[PDB]
């Protein structure tokens, strides 16, 4: 079964990306199982939806009282060393919100870092059906 632990922290980087303070140590997070535009893109620079995305995120962090990572059952960094996780502002995943607003869509997910696939995809199903943002 998957548990949050606590996190403070140390600055917003871009929609899926997030510095933190996990155990006493600087890390960079990145958010699991969805893809935004991009602000720094290594090709594409500055996408469409992208400044949106970035502030988005940051608001939610920056006005939190208690950030919390969740890790799924899988492999906790990527190639980059970026932290893998769900990450929650008092209680709220940002992950899912990002979704549900339209400022994301589910990446293309691979077990075993799959366990909210179903509940983002429904999110996004909403998404889609009010036309938000990427949608529109």
């Amino acid at each position: 079964k998957l548990h949050k632990e606590p996190a403070t922290l140390i600055k917003a980087i871009d929609g899926d990306t997030v510095k933190l303070m996990y155990k006493g140590q600087p890390m960079t997070f990145r958010l699991l199982l969805v893809d935004t535009p991009e602000t720094k893109h290594p090709k594409k620079g500055v996408e469409k939806y992208g400044p949106e995305a970035s502030a988005f995120t940051k608001k939610m962090v920056e006005n939190a009282k208690k950030i919390e990572v969740e890790f799924d059952k899988g492999q906790r960094t990527d190639k980059y060393g970026r932290g893998l996780a769900y990450i929650y502002a008092d209680g709220k995943m940002v992950n899912e919100a990002l979704v549900r607003q339209g400022l994301a869509k589910v990446a293309y997910v691979a077990a075993p870092n799959n366990t909210h696939e179903q509940h983002l995809r429904k999110s996004e199903a909403q998404a889609k059906k009010e036309k938000l943002n990427i949608w529109s």
